[PDB]
């Protein structure tokens, strides 16, 4: 077959009760989430191949960075709860591998700040227990996979997305078949 388990994708031997449709996870810390959202714009990719209003869910993680990893899972719930993700994916990702101005709470802090979120509205989101629950939800979620490494999809709690069996001789191909596997496993 064109798409065969193995390939382009893996097939989760315990498969996941009510997952998210489509449900990307990352890390601040991870380098190749830094080219999947600056470089090839992953995300907006695989939504332009999708039905509209297809819920998209995209989670953070909190196994890279120690401390700094579990405040940016935090402040990754703020930024969901405020609804100001496509504000602070930017300046977070800079700040913590380009710049490595980030070394903080404190500074995540700033980087919303500069983005024009209040620092009343942050702080009190912060430490909000619906940013609680969220914080709990993205751990649950990637506990629900037994989640080892991002970046990584994960298609209707069954299928997870293997970029390493595509090819990367050229960034737009290589987008477009990651898009349009999960196409083809939405449809599974
Ligand atoms: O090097 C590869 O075989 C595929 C790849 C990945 C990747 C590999 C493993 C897990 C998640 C992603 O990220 C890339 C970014 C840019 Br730009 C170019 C290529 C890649």
């Amino acid at each position: 077959a064109q798409y065969e388990d193995g390939k382009q994708y893996t097939t989760l031997e315990k498969p996941v009760a009510g997952a998210p449709q489509v449900l990307e996870f990352f890390s601040f810390f991870c380098p190749h989430c830094y080219q999947f959202e600056e470089v090839l714009h992953i995300s907006d990719n695989v939504k332009k191949k999708l039905p509209e209003g297809v819920k998209m869910t995209k989670y953070h993680v909190n196994f890279m960075g120690g401390d700094l990893g579990k405040d940016l899972t935090q402040a990754w719930a703020v930024a969901m709860a405020l609804g100001v993700e496509d504000k602070v994916t930017v300046p977070l990702f800079e700040g913590v591998q380009k710049t490595q101005t980030i070394r903080s709470a404190s500074d995540i802090r700033d980087v919303f700040i500069n983005a024009g979120i209040k620092g009343e509205e942050y702080d009190a989101a912060w430490n909000s227990f619906v940013v609680k629950s969220l914080v709990a939800q993205q751990e649950k979620a990637a506990a629900d996979v037994q989640l080892r490494g991002v970046p990584a999809m994960f298609v209707n709690g069954k299928y997870q997305l293997n970029p390493q069996g595509m090819d990367t001789s050229n960034m737009d191909v290589f987008v477009q078949q990651y898009a349009d596997t999960v196409k083809y496993l939405s449809e599974k």
